[PDB]
């Protein structure tokens, strides 16, 4: 499913997004912008090394989920990267937080480097309720 903007900001806050290892809510909807215009049944295929991003978050086959098709590659998620194809987020949620308990945090994806950081988000989050 693609979401609305302040749907999606709700579904997040209800999940416990909000604040989760410091990143406000406005940040993660700048994120999940970014990587996928709010759509769960985003898909790119990295060419260069074989590995897929998948979701709503684009989160990686060679660290975060299996696929069994990416060579070499690790599922810190412990989830079928079929899991972040769900119109439901729970299961995105839950990995895109075990991605920020790692050192580099809400920095783990370029694009909330190139598109978020040091920006004004607050469009993101305005009349949402959240
Ligand atoms: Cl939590
Ligand atoms: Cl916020
Ligand atoms: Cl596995
Ligand atoms: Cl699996
Ligand atoms: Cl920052
Ligand atoms: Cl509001
Ligand atoms: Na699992
Ligand atoms: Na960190």
């Amino acid at each position: 499913k693609v979401f609305e903007r302040c749907e999606l900001a709700r579904t997040l806050k209800r999940l416990g997004m909000d604040g989760y290892r410091g990143i406000s809510l406005a940040n993660w909807m700048c994120l999940a912008k970014w990587e996928s215009g709010y759509n769960t049944r985003a898909t790119n295929y990295n060419a260069g090394d074989r590995s897929t991003d998948y979701g709503i978050f684009q989160i990686n086959s060679r660290y975060w989920c299996n696929d069994g098709k990416t060579p070499g590659a690790v599922n810190a998620c412990h989830l079928s990267c079929s899991a972040l194809l769900q119109d439901n987020i729970a299961d995105a949620v839950a990995c895109a937080k075990r991605v920020v308990r790692d050192p580099q945090g809400i920095r783990a994806w370029v694009a909330w480097r190139n598109r978020c950081q040091n920006r004004d988000v607050r469009q993101y989050v305005q009349g949402c309720g959240v």
